[PDB]
């Protein structure tokens, strides 16, 4: 793969926490990437949590965020999850995406 622009809104994968809604985000001094010689490239996120929390995430570890009601966020799909901070993201990110 995709090509990530700040703004665009994707589920996150990090190591210990289920996949998180989050808006692809400019760090203002460090940017949007890191992209170092052998490394994989790892995109700054800002996760739709009570507040903006902000983290770097494996670019592979990103796909697109499409939704509540996509087939991937419900029961069984890929996104899923029960966890009251995700639900809560996820009507954050839905108006966020109502926007676009
Ligand atoms: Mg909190």
């Amino acid at each position: 793969s995709c090509d990530f622009s700040p703004g665009d809104l994707v589920w996150a994968k990090m190591e210990g926490y289920p996949w998180w809604p989050c808006l692809v985000y400019n760090h203002p001094f460090d940017g949007t990437f890191i992209r170092e010689k052998g490394k994989s490239v790892r995109v700054h996120v800002q996760f739709f949590d009570d507040s903006p929390t902000r983290g770097w995430v494996s670019k592979r570890l990103l796909k697109p965020y499409t939704g509540s009601k996509s087939k991937e966020a419900q029961k069984g799909g890929h996104f899923y999850s029960a966890k009251p901070e995700i639900l809560r993201a996820m009507q954050r990110a839905d108006e966020a995406l109502n926007k676009d």
